[PDB]
């Protein structure tokens, strides 16, 4: 019977590169960690370009004699090294990847010193460094850490296959890793129900499987596979679903029925403490792409992301195109055989996960590179025959190598450069990208980003652009018949290297900023929404008269699943739907109301008084929908919106508060350049400055628990508004 | 002999409509004073709309037996009345004009109690209210008082005209205007030296005047008149210039010469305290608008504004453009009737001035109005033979009384309105804007403005345009004839009511921010200077690789007074002329770096690294310009920059100090959104919150000094910044 223990608490973490050996000097601190706390701007990214260390003392328990005592480390960056009492045990340059640190013949009776020491040199030896790259690595032990005592004979790790998947009577077949020889039994589960069993040596089916469910985007069944070795007493479960997912050159196809891709890039980074945000952060990132963003498909840009992001996709039906680490640069031989490595410790870890359908297995654009790329390619089918293979260009005439043509398009909108006869389009077609005629797997794997940068304090008009943007290549997508689907660019604004961004070490390329609060861009995706799940109606206007160039809020986009929508202001109702002729492809086409729909003079267009609006959203002759705009904005509510009011006492969490700036409707005060000043007491602390700058009326930070029970209190101030205080009941 | 003291310490304010006889419970204030101070943005504009009241106790003194006692207020916001121990002496409804109060009969041994109740409301009789306004009125005896003891026989104004003033033998003409008829003598004056004196019952003739100077934007020659009334003993005043300023079908001739007139739209309003801002403030704006603008003509938006003002445009060479209280609201024959008093307390004050050389006598963008405009057309030629009559309008074929049709051009860019055939026009033909035959004298007196809106922050392509709009109008009121220049929409960002701008009470305008620090634009007007008067060059970049679309930072638009830039980046290195194909007209066109200098193909050898760059600007083959940037820009600098370093212990002065936040290369972080925490030690009080917020990387502050002398200690602390401290020496 094996005991495994999160053993994220009690850390000591020192700078620099501490003697292995002896007791470390530095602060207590609870994994997950960020070495370097960083600013949300304007900082010097090579500040965790250096050695840290981290020490455990972990007291050597009786009940372990005769059994192994292991350290699993989820991720840590980078360059990872692991001593126990001085004598090293285990070293994993890679920082998004699982390593194992097996104390069990260096541990004595009393106290043990667990020493790790890391280094966020972007050293050229462990990919995706090298050269230049459009995110950043920071550093830490930004994962969790587990304490594994387990029996000699113990499971490794298994394999859950669902041949046959859409058949009335289905089968499971497993494949156990285990240390030595002897009898494996499994039960099948659905939640506390025993479905089925088998027991044996090697691989165990079971077949003739009635009644069950298929995992889908809708229905996010899940099963569990319990396996215990009889005569170890070990056991592990492993989760997965019954699903099929194939890349045709009609499409992409899930549980047989045809489906349109609509994803979202997302990054595992937050401002401030880096990739160091637990299980609660990460399962959240899944939720917005999944609910508030209602994308079918997520991207982890651009390497393995934690498993409680791709559980939680296992649990709310979002299928994941998981890739390796990389960013353009390939290196040498060496570095060429350690993402060799990468692909075989992703897919190892990750290939029970009904949520993956597609892997990466190309340096996120890289060029071609033959004898590198058949490498990564063999070994990617020989470890998981099931799922289809991916890898991420931005160019045509690519070795095609994988089985989908997984391509960053960005000729929207190239048009705007000099020398430029072709107009404005979306989308390349196929052939033109692939270069080959007969039709192939196609899915446009980012778009946007970079060629339209949008910052959330940015014009209405800019905005405006950077909606049609997102509108017009999910259009373009839905409508051609070659194309599998598109995933734009990007989830929220990230921080990146000097090299990119706006100067302040920023990628204004999300749809949502980099708290997850969303810009107007963001309702393009969650508008497509089927109503059934929810209303969503959102006008693209902050409702200034001269706001714009020349006055007014018209032409008016309003994001909606509504089947239409109507417009009063100053004594003027209009009903308008949404508009097909110029979004026809798409699921839930905005709403745009324009000259065509109001005349100049009705609204006593540029005739001096601005007037409040009222904008209403209808389903079948019904009102669903109300959004009110004053001509006359005040500061009215300072509001603190955290995630959740109650949470357990677990120092894993980081909750995410929204802080925005009010008015007598409840809309965002967009262009209020202010400093909201917050204090928290209770068990957790915050995260980042004392003072948060609101961009766009909105601003976000994170609390980490402490992991004792009592009442979070946060107080937000500024002088314009109502001090404002809200409570979290913790345990 | 007169007694003349400056009357602004020791006031009492209190909110509300105090009973004038009795002692008023308040505040101590030092005026020009503000009723409600305000917040930056988003705020209730309605708050200083109501009664206020102000109390001077005045002490008795037997020194003025005899003698007129009389308190001249130089503007008060609104509707001013004032008593004398508890009897009206004296209504003023307009809130731009001086007014007196005459106490002499009505004081008593001992104290005398003088109060004056204000009403800040936007009374419908009170011009320019009754409608919608593009601008704040505020509320608060804004500007000075003054105590004056004066003989019953008395001065109280002077007309100064200059009969043949391009002559050899020059011509001074006065026309006093006295209590009573009798002798008044007259010294005309080059600052302490005599030049001439003379004496008579009626109008005084000085002539045959050799050695004297032209008052030019040049040289800003100026002389005074002494007036001396030898039976009472009084003495008074009169400052002025010799110059001609015609206004032809040609242009406008200034000493007989062509200028083109190059100018911008100044309010007379600062964040925070409205127009409650003392001498030295108003003589800063009307220096930058000469000097860093390099304008040659300011317009008073859009009433008389202070004489400290136009005194200080007398004295550097700034032409004026000066109108009545307006905006677009022509009220009944009442309200009318006060309009035509505007006219008379607006000429009779400022007719000495050489800097004014055209009055506005209509409402600001009106309607047409022929019973109206008849009378102030004709009050201001009576009261003014010597100037022009402007007044701005913005519809085609409005009636012309005036000599100069004024036209507020917004064509500029219409063809963005879906229903408009016609191609973007940077400015209309005459003929078509005064549906006149023949040829009139025409002025632009607006443009821009509200048709292109940009925030200080905005992005950068964003900016380029607002430059280049700032260009096409420059350069095309330059290029027409028919045209005697044109004065731009705006100095600086205003704020405004509800109806107007951003939704934020501002309307982003300005060619500089609120504080008068420059946005892009700003140079635009700067760099039309010629080069023995400053070189300038500013490129209009933050140098960021991925801030525009697609990425980098062609075209680059280089607004410079040198005859050549050259650019230096990662092996390119590219000396380019103005481009004086696309701005033919313009004194100093800017340098456009693009396409045909360097290629699209060329950019690719930059590699995916963002590099460093340098700017020079050369004149005649010597280098007098260098601008560089880094590409990696971090918290270097966090600069206090005081207007002055030196200061007397004077209680009416305003200290604008700017804050910048600097890189390593001393250049703005534009998108860092921040809060300097400011503390003012010493003898001064800063105005407005004591946290400020950066906005495109600088913000402003004004400092109201105390009068006592010493030194005031500017600290401005940021977390990612070291402290910084500037000192300024009172004395």
């Amino acid at each position: 019977m094996r005991v495994t223990q999160k053993l994220n608490h009690g850390w000591i973490f020192a700078e620099g590169a501490a003697d292995p050996a002896t007791p470390l000097a530095g602060e207590t601190v609870t994994l997950p960690h960020n070495a370097v706390d960083l600013p949300l701007s304007y900082f010097d990214e090579t500040s965790y370009q250096r050695a840290f260390t981290y020490q455990r003392v972990i007291a050597w328990d009786d009940a372990w004699q005769g059994r192994r005592v292991q350290l699993r480390f989820d991720g840590a960056m980078a360059d990872n090294v692991v001593w126990v009492n001085g004598v090293q045990v285990v070293a994993h340059p890679d920082g998004y990847t699982p390593f194992v640190a097996d104390l069990t013949d260096h541990l004595r009776p009393g106290d043990n010193l667990v020493t790790v020491r890391i280094d966020g040199s972007e050293n050229p030896a462990i990919p995706p460094f090298g050269a230049q790259i459009d995110y950043l690595t920071y550093a830490g032990i930004y994962r969790d850490v587990w304490l594994m005592v387990l029996p000699e004979r113990h499971l490794t790790n298994a394999r859950i296959l669902t041949p046959d998947a859409l058949s009335d009577a289905k089968t499971v077949v497993i494949r156990p890793e285990v240390t030595a020889p002897g009898p494996v039994r499994a039960r099948l589960l659905d939640g506390d129900r025993e479905i089925a069993a088998t027991e044996g040596e090697g691989e165990l089916t079971l077949a003739g499987l009635t009644g069950l469910s298929l995992w889908s985007t809708d229905n996010p069944q899940l099963y569990t596979v319990e396996l215990t070795l009889p005569d170890s007493g070990d056991v592990t479960t492993h989760r997965f679903g019954f699903r099929t997912a194939e890349w045709t050159p009609q499409g992409f196809l899930l549980n047989g029925q045809p489906m349109k891709l609509r994803g979202l890039n997302r990054h595992q980074s937050w401002a401030h403490q880096g990739y160091a945000a637990g299980r609660h952060a990460q399962e959240r990132d899944a939720e917005i792409v999944r609910h508030d963003l209602c994308c079918n498909m997520v991207r982890t840009s651009h390497y393995p992301q934690s498993t409680w992001f791709l559980d939680r996709c296992d649990e709310i039906g979002l299928l994941v195109f998981e890739e390796i680490p990389g960013w353009q640069h390939i290196g040498d031989q060496a570095w060429q055989d350690r993402s060799v490595d990468n692909v075989r410790a992703m897919i190892t870890r990750d290939w029970n996960h009904p949520s993956i359908v597609i892997w990466g297995v190309r340096i996120n654009e890289s060029p071609d590179n033959h004898d590198f790329y058949v490498r990564t390619n063999a070994l990617a089918r020989e470890l998981d025959p099931t799922r289809a293979i991916g890898g991420v260009r931005c160019i045509t005439d690519s070795e095609m190598l994988e089985d989908v043509y997984t391509m960053n398009d960005f000729i929207l909108d190239e048009s705007e450069l000099p020398l430029i006869n072709r107009p404005r389009t979306a989308l390349r077609p196929t052939e033109e990208v692939t270069g080959i005629k007969k039709p192939v797997p196609y899915l446009v794997t980012e778009y946007n980003g970079h060629m339209f940068p949008t910052k959330a304090q940015d014009p209405e008009l800019r905005q405006m652009e950077h909606v049609i943007r997102h509108l017009e290549v999910l259009n373009a997508a839905h409508g051609d018949p070659a194309i599998s689907g598109c995933i734009g660019w990007c989830m929220f604004d990230y921080n990146t290297h000097k090299d990119f961004g706006a100067g302040d070490r920023i990628c204004h390329h999300g749809v949502m900023d980099i708290w997850r609060e969303p810009k107007f861009a963001a309702h393009a995706y969650g508008s497509q929404k089927p109503p059934s799940e929810g209303i969503v109606m959102e006008p693209v206007t902050f409702w200034a008269r001269g706001e714009r160039n020349i006055g007014g809020v018209l032409p008016l986009i309003v994001l909606t699943n509504c089947d239409e929508v109507e417009f009063e202001c100053a004594g003027v109702t209009r009903r308008v739907g949404p508009d097909r002729e110029r979004f026809p492809h798409l699921p839930r086409p905005p709403v745009i109301i324009d000259h065509r729909h109001i005349s100049a003079e009705e609204l006593g267009q540029w005739g001096m008084s601005w007037h409040p609006g009222r904008i209403t959203g209808w389903l079948n002759g019904e009102q669903v929908a109300l959004r009110e705009y004053v001509a006359d904005p005040l500061p009215t509510t300072l509001q603190i919106a955290p995630d959740r009011d109650t949470l357990p006492a677990d120092g894993d969490i980081d909750l995410r508060v929204m802080l925005r700036a009010l008015d007598q409707v409840g809309n965002r005060l967009p262009f209020l350049d202010a400093g909201i000043a917050v204090t928290v007491d209770g068990p957790a602390r915050l995260i980042g400055p004392d003072l948060r700058m609101l961009q766009g009326g909105t601003t976000g930070m994170l609390l980490r628990l402490t992991g004792d029970a009592g009442t979070i209190r946060i107080t937000a101030r500024h002088p314009q508004f109502p001090e404002a205080v809200a409570t979290v009941t913790v345990g």
